[PDB]
């Protein structure tokens, strides 16, 4: 079958450490010997404030925890990259992997370690929606969980969650320390741009449910519509622009020469379903879909 | 947000070793002294021809390897459970942590760790159905890959990997042996039960999307539906008697009272989409899913 496919959790799990400063508890990612967490752990700051109360922040007062390995590591340098800690410890973490910084483009996945204490407690999958913010779950002392995916043996870090908005999303950094949208992590109220449906994603949905579900259910649009004609119903219906990626138009043929529907009439099926409306209808990326 | 939540694999990748056999390669977990794997390894073969062949199996050829600690095990004594085989090594697993053979009911979910070679590809999450056969995503050399769930310290392992039918459905042993169903692990066409919804759970899916997708949709019914009266119609269009579990219904209670809709109209909301939903994207799923249980809905 076609499921929603998420990344082993076992790579992380063993460099998630906890970090607790002066009452501020979250989380954070050791690799080699520097771990990774959010700033506001050592306060609720604004702005340009952020340079000189890291200056002041006194080592001995970032204890980090690393349960699932048993030892407490001390720190012996604070650096401040974008929004983010970089501390320097001295043990270097032997289960360090093969890693890198990996920014996401809207429209792609990533698997979210959610964890509390330095223990991962759930694993999600998630997409970058075009309003650079995720749909995901945290609760108090969970900012410091990533986002990663995997390929090989490789460890490809995505993000690192900070702050929570009121309409149920979430925008934190990636593992450079910059911030995903136009969003900081300050306790104000943050405009918004206005959602816009990943098309790519879309396509890709209705696909997965041809080829596991119904191979033509009754909604399915029977006429087909132009690519250009959609282009020019999306940019009035919130929908971005086909194809959002080049390199997922491989995909979505193959798909849909296996399921025995071109794309016009899914495009066209769009545009139908219109009548019928967050919607989380773009979290089955193409390539997802026809890998598998 | 309410999300599908899987359980973290870590404990379960350590654990994992391959078993390969004359050719044949699948998974195998790894637990104090002795490995589980299916008993398809050793051959395809049918009916009582598994008690004979697995004591004529010689130890040699069981080439066992842990490749997350860089391991090879030796096998001692090999006896067949069930439709499980359990391979005696000389060496303890180091990383078995508390667990417990847990067999599920259908309903309840378990998050899979699909693997191949003894390392981990893919997890996912997936549900039990009344039909005793899990909707998953499985290619060769993945059985061995378990279901298994986490409460706290103790790993609760569920479900072996054995066989794939032809509508993309898949079966296999809880890790005692003995499958869920009436299915075995023979390469021929078995009678499979006509499917049901685990009614429990599609009421938990519309509640999902009460609380964090739309608060007042335009498909949420709004007159009534008595239980009894949904379940005369539940007979007739492939649902189970509601409730599936009386355990859940503390759960759907507390969900009734924080989306402020009782479940009356939930239960008449899928009386009414199945002739007039036209296309309706219910959290994210244009069709009726078992995957969100009421427990997962309501704790999170
Ligand atoms: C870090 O672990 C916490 C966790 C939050 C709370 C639950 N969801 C989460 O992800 N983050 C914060 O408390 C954060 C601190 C800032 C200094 C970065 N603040 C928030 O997320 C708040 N949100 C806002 O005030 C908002 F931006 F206006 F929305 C709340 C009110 C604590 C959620
Ligand atoms: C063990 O790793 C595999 C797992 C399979 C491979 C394809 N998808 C899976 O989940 N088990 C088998 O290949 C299994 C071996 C038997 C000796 C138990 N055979 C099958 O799953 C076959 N299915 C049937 O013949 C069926 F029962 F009629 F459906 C196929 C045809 C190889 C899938």
């Amino acid at each position: 079958g076609i499921k929603i496919l998420l990344h082993p959790s076992g790579v992380v799990e063993r460099c998630m450490v906890s970090v607790v400063y002066n009452g501020s508890a979250l989380n954070g990612i050791w690799l080699k010997n520097v771990v990774y967490c959010p700033r506001h752990v050592i306060g609720k700051f604004r702005g340009d404030q952020w340079t000189h109360m890291v200056s002041i922040a006194d080592c001995r007062d970032f204890i980090v925890k690393c349960p699932i390995q048993g030892i407490q590591l001390n720190v012996q340098s604070v650096k401040m990259v974008g929004a983010l800690l970089q501390l320097t410890v001295h043990t270097n973490n032997t289960a360090t992997p093969d890693y890198k910084f990996e920014r996401l483009q809207p429209g792609s996945s990533m698997t979210i370690a959610c964890a509390y204490d330095g223990i991962v407690r759930h694993v999600y999958h998630v997409v970058l929606q075009l309003n650079n913010l995720i749909y995901a779950s945290f609760l108090n002392g969970a900012c410091g969980s990533v986002g990663y995916t995997l390929k090989g043996k490789t460890l490809y870090l995505h993000y690192m969650h900070h702050i929570e908005f009121n309409n149920k999303t979430h925008s934190g950094t990636d593992l450079e320390g910059n911030f995903y949208g136009p969003y900081v992590d300050e306790e104000v109220i943050q405009q918004q741009t206005a959602f816009q449906y990943y098309t790519d994603n879309v396509v890709a949905q209705l696909y997965a449910h041809l080829l596991t579900v119904d191979a033509r259910p009754k909604w399915l649009a029977q006429s087909q519509i132009s690519i250009e004609d959609f282009n020019s119903w999306a940019a009035n219906n919130s929908f971005a622009n086909f194809p959002c990626e080049q390199t997922n138009m491989s995909y979505i043929m193959g798909l849909s020469q296996t399921a025995r529907v071109p794309v016009e009439r899914i495009l066209n099926t769009i545009i139908q379903l219109t009548t019928n409306r967050y919607d989380f209808e773009c979290d089955w990326t193409p390539e997802m879909v026809y890998n598998q």
